[PDB]
């Protein structure tokens, strides 16, 4: 038994399932026009980042192989981009600017967000199709 | 041979994961003061809508065990009040009264929404557990 493919794909399915939550919601804030959102949802969003902060600790030294390294590293880059749209969605809304925060949410932020969650997406396909590929070649000891 | 267990979790983490994006962007509606909102994620919310129905349906028959039963049917139990109240707070925004849909949202849906996503946590652990256990070799 080789169960560490096994927990590898257990952690990046918490992290899928986090992240999913995250751009869910930082979606939802950044389209509202309502500004007391933020501070609702604030105990909330701080638990999806603890739990992506544990859960992303774990998996990296585990991504070694190239593809997995190519899919982490696009990752990477993607989720600087989210990050930094979200922020200057949020912070043109903050000084007025409604035009320009509606648009860098359009042109900017919805597809960096996208592509977040299908890089992962990915990266969650591509380890269980490993699982499966390691198990059907367990199955040789018959 | 085991085929079952690796089955059955993957298909309760996928639950799992649509569900928790489903209550995280139902949440941020309901509070949120712009109307906007629901009509911006129509699309995303018909897409985890259509998963989420999905693996349910696959998912569902495969839970046998007096555990994991005992869980299954507390969800289906609390869910029916997370739509109730979901429902409630929509009707309540739409027709003018935002005051009543907050005493509602934090009284109701949220407490509602949070038992729901407990269960299925408590769901993919067993699941996690029961998986492990059918590695005797």
């Amino acid at each position: 038994m080789m169960q560490e493919p096994l927990t590898k794909e257990r952690l990046i399915s918490d992290w899928n399932s986090n992240v999913s939550v995250a751009v869910a919601r930082t979606t939802a804030i950044a389209k509202s026009s309502d500004a007391s959102l933020v501070q609702f949802l604030a105990a909330d969003a701080a638990a999806t980042t603890k739990s992506t902060a544990n859960v992303l600790k774990q998996i990296e030294p585990l991504i070694t192989q190239p593809a997995e390294r190519e899919i982490l590293d696009k990752i990477m880059q993607v989720r600087k981009t989210y990050i930094a749209s979200r922020d200057k969605v949020s912070q043109l809304k903050a000084d007025g600017m409604a035009e320009e925060a509606e648009s860098t949410l359009i042109n900017s932020y919805v597809p960096a967000a996208q592509g977040y969650l299908k890089l992962l997406g990915e990266l969650l396909n591509l380890q269980r199709a490993s699982l499966d590929a390691k198990a059907a070649e367990v199955e040789q000891i018959e």
